[PDB]
């Protein structure tokens, strides 16, 4: 017996919707949804979503409120829809998927997963609820996040955070870390041997390893020499070149980080959303550097300096294909004379 | 239990609200209200008011769905609210009094007509309704209708017409005439003789007396001379001239009308709202000739003549108040040698 | 002193902006302009237009209430603004004008139209207004409406009709027949001969000759033989040809208003303006015949047969040039044999 | 002369409205108000109320910035509306208050507190200005502040802290802690005896006693030793439990002041206005423990120490009312064993 | 080809508006622009300008992304227009300039600044530009900017900072000093010798002399007397007097931020626009004082104290005018004595 009013009772007395019976006074001016607290109207939701402004109300109300993968994992890993609840795109104040199963009257498209509409569309299952490792089994397309094993189903260990109502955090109260298993067309597929991006911010940036805390605390010139990176153009691809009125390179989150703490800089993100490489229009405050369209990826330092280890530096020009996310990043390469000139997240 | 999706599905099965049981999906996109029929949504409501959308559309689906008192009429005798019911301002598309007494969540001051609240204020109350009379009864301020005699109290005979979901009419399957009862601070008042005002349409007018079958049948020189009209200005005030830049007269309907059937005018209707005298920008198509503000009322011509051979015409100038639909409406007396020269609604 | 309050007050008691003192309580909700009138709120203007609400208002309210030239003949002679008037245009619910002079002092570019700003554009100037036929004379560039004669300059005798109110109409008891002058860098111009479009609506059809009386009331072959029209093709261009999937010529006017009578049809108005060539896209409902692009003129039928008799038919294809409301209307003539095949106002 | 362009006017010149005289021009763009400066719009005002765009506007400009009590203290104390002045609410972005008295034409309900409509209301007197506390004498219900004393009626000392243009504070420049006065039904009320919140920020917080410079200082074990609070459960309800799912305790402003030095935490606000108690959906970024509702209470460390000290710990399950900021909070007490297990502001 | 979904490519693929061939799919919903990015639509652009959505956000992707004179010096400088380019104001979200000159064809009001409808407009050109420099010379009115000297036209060095983006720096990677040179009615103008605003913001001051050094470093008592200001009211004036109710003095940026350091004040812009001299609501946050209207103007302390020290002090009254930004900025000089009371920047 859903309503506007019940979503409005829950969320006013539960913090979001809890199933619980009742009904408050509801008002809708515009895109904002409103409730008469006191003789007052007070504001519940904002609409920032291309959906009516009541429909995105029950589906932010109706989010998932458990550690949930990050939006950028379940997009790199062909995910359509979810199976019985929302995933909140926080990224984008806006659900993560357009059509919902099971959730509201006006975005269902089927109440349960096993509708044939469902056949062909990644479904997301949570095992952490009743019976969804079993609608697993049974659908055609998905992709599922466990806590521990699926019997006879080979497992992928997935990143360690997760994000609970937008925060993105490695548990320590809840498990984050989720086995993935993915279906296209009936069959089981092999998730692929893969990095994982930190998600971590550049106000809040925290070093998550000895290499990390080295680079933020030693000069360049001691960094380099002590990592061994001699030749690898980390000065212009880590660090970032800000002499001339093109920034130089400065694709990597921790080099960002670093500059940071120094002097601040614009960072346009031209493109709001959760994505595995990030593209920005920066404007170096210090210097005057700037560049339309910077690709920044947050790997772990050790990780990067692996990916750009492993590389032949033989080549002038080279597309160097990297699997991060479980989704293939293909990096530019450029090379002279058996060294590095600039590696960066292929843009185009 | 009240509801936006039970609201809207009483709308979609039973036109109006109900009291029903049931839900149907409802997405609300601006000022609009609509609902998925078959996978596509349908429009089922236009906010025209200054209410928010969910909030109008509750209290016109709860709209009084019986012949009711015109707005006018209920203005004219200070009513401030209704007694659970809406009465529907059809000719402003929003409800015709703010606040509600028992009908929607969001505009009720209360929840019966005995509360303090309503004890200063104006409420309608329906006889036809059960216990309603006892309600007058009990309240201080209000204004009473009923179909038949009320033991005790002394009536005084409304207007012959009621309106029935927008459409005026004089009732024949239904009755419209009422009784009126009003109470001013607990005391049963002695309602004015008043005369009424017809209702009536510019585009489907009916006569309804002989002298009005006259008036549209016999040319103005020969109308004049059966009611012996003459010295009282007719062809000015009620057959309008039309030979300058400014149209002279034409200030009763049924005048309009006869002159409609033979051209066509712009009315231009700058206040659109229910009133005894309404204000109209008048341009004739024929002539040219124009008003910015045209006072017309539409008074039986019976009633019309009755008051204007009822007044002393040695005055040049002289305010005329003619008590029409229990208001008091102030008129322009101006005259000349013992004749009418001019006679109109007193315009601000 | 202008104010939001004060031009409502103005509406409310006067019709128009007529400079009285007073303001009114406002409300702005969206795009309309509501006003409290005994504890509602009643609409007083809808915005249709690209200005703010309050802006367009004003604007509206101050439109000019006199019987001026249509839009299309102010754009055809190139006016740009208007002398310390607003024209309304009611074809597009929004001023005929961007900016005013001495107007509003949100869209005024200057007081007087004496400022340097108002030099290179076409300013109107009403004749009928004190010192404004002087306010020409001073005047770079403009365009000038007299009722008489203006000593010096030579006149120009517009059309016999003008909009009064939105209204257009051949004035009886107002002067609608303007004398009509031009200034193109200081320098006096001679208009040009033109013919001038009649106006009129197709449901109020009213035929303003003989040759028009005949053809409403003629059949086809009666009227082409009467007035001698064979081999003009005017049973296609005028008459239209219902036979195919295409509907056949109906350039003209009057050969809708004939068929009108008898049969209706829709006319989808794409491009809602004043304009000499109308642009219809028309669906005969009684065959089934249509056009996307019928262009539709309302020219006189006996200057219609006057321009079409004045023309060579001996080449296949030929673009023929018609002044017509002084701009100059370029028709295609098709012609095989010595006889024309069609004519029609030429389309983009 | 009230107007929508002297209202922006006074904006534009005085930073708010002071009963100047002079206009400025206006453009209304859906809910935002703007002003043309030097050829260029430039936003004055962003409607984030349930009124009209320009009523709210009016109402924002008319706002006291005087330091007036908080709204949650207006709200507990029952008032309804203000006498000739608009208490802005800074956390709702909109009027305290849905009507006015003699501010706005729009809003108004009577031009002086004395009307009959006023007396059933709680009116708020303000004794700083002339005439207000004979108001508050002659006035059926109200609340009345004073600087000093008012003969004959006993006070009520208010919290050090009000609200100033937004900015809560102890004043040092102004007085901010009035005498509070209160009537209901034309009878004096005596206020109880009351605690005060502190209304201090999560961000900006700031010590106010010598148990709050300890316990954000010492550690958890030596504050509870130094204090003598073994056994009352300070570890779950102040410092907040992080080891579970489900958050435990965490009800005091100090105990999420103490955290959010260690490491940040999201609280969503999910019913934005002042309140004594506030309900927040937390989620703590480190561990990943979270709570839909967690009651949080701002109450001086020493006043909340009394509160938990002077109850009687022999019960299971208890409610303990608390008057705080003259409203009456309940809490719920859990005890075991003679010791507390719980104490927090009980929801529902 | 200009369109929406080309330049809503270009913004997604190049970070702005580059020229690029190219569509991807567009939604507009209200005043936001939206893109599908795998099934789910993202936010581009919100429209906070009074221009139609899509025009705006054709502005805004047109935006120049050189580092441009900051929109105070254009408006102090006269700028009307730019030749073929967009100055976008990013303090008011919208573009500096109401109609563009080969940018877009909603805005243009020609394609080249040599049509005749620039002639009395000036016209803002950038020498960086190829032939930019021949065209001012070319055009009635404009002003231009260039790197280095242009032959016979006498150069006025303009200030160190310029806008990149949004974020106002002295570049370093960048020429942000550019020449100023103006023309008005075909002859260039001398521009005046004037002091020059920093440009900085009150949460990241930076000092920029010894003297701004010594003014933060020192207390108010060893500045006064290290730089022999005695009895040049400092004390009011640039530190600010916040004993009494009305907030005394504060009308120097530094002074603003030495006190923020100690305590935080709120700050309402409620003019929100880039000017030489910025008005204030301040409320100091420690004390409670405060002022409607506090103009506050970010010159160097030394030139400040230039300004001041070259004052005759022997008048009671004394209007002080002195060129900042290319603008003549009228102070408010009070003596008494021989000694400075109070000088601000002159208000009205
Ligand atoms: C004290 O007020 C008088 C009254 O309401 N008398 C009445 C009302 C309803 C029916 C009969 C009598
Ligand atoms: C230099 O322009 C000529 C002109 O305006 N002549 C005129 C204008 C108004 C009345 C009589 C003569």
């Amino acid at each position: 017996a859903m309503s506007l009013e019940n979503v409005a009772f829950n969320v006013v007395n539960k913090g979001h919707f809890d199933g619980q019976q009742g009904e408050v006074p509801v008002s809708i001016i515009n895109n904002t949804v409103y409730t008469k607290v006191d003789g007052v109207d007070v504001e519940l939701f904002e609409n920032k979503t291309t959906l009516p402004v009541n429909v995105a109300f029950e589906l932010w109300a109706k989010r998932n409120i458990k550690p949930v993968p990050e939006v950028k994992i379940l997009n790199n890993l062909g995910v359509d829809i979810a199976a019985n609840t929302v995933i909140w795109d926080y990224k984008r104040d806006a659900p993560a998927h357009i059509s919902t199963i099971g959730v509201c009257s006006m975005t269902d498209i089927a109440k349960k997963p096993t509708e044939t509409i469902c056949a062909p569309l990644t479904v997301f299952f949570d095992g952490r609820v009743d019976g969804q490792v079993d609608l697993f089994r049974n659908a055609r397309n998905g992709v599922l996040i466990t806590e521990g094993s699926v019997k006879g189903l080979q497992p992928s260990v997935g990143p360690k955070q997760a994000s609970l109502n937008g925060v993105t955090l490695i548990g320590e109260a809840v498990k984050t870390q989720f086995n993935y298993y993915k279906k296209v067309d009936g069959v089981v597929q092999q998730l692929p041997e893969t990095y994982f991006t930190q998600s971590r911010n550049l106000q809040e940036f925290k070093p998550r390893s000895q290499m990390e805390i080295d680079f933020l605390e030693l000069a360049m010139d001691e960094f380099i020499e002590r990592y061994k990176l001699e030749g690898y153009a980390f000065e212009h691809i880590v660090y970032g070149d800000f002499s001339h009125s093109q920034l130089g390179g400065l694709h990597l989150l921790i080099g960002l980080a670093k500059r940071f703490k120094e002097s601040p800089f614009e960072l346009e993100d031209f493109i709001p959303m959760d994505s595995t490489v990030k593209n920005y229009f920066i404007t170096d405050a210090q210097t005057g550097s700037s560049k339309c369209v910077c690709s920044v990826i947050d790997l772990l330092l050790d990780d990067f300096v692996e990916i750009i280890k492993s590389q032949d530096l033989s080549v002038v020009s080279k597309v160097v294909k990297v699997t991060i996310d479980y989704t293939e990043i293909s990096f530019m390469l450029w090379c002279k004379d058996g060294h590095v000139e600039t590696f960066y997240p292929k843009l185009q």
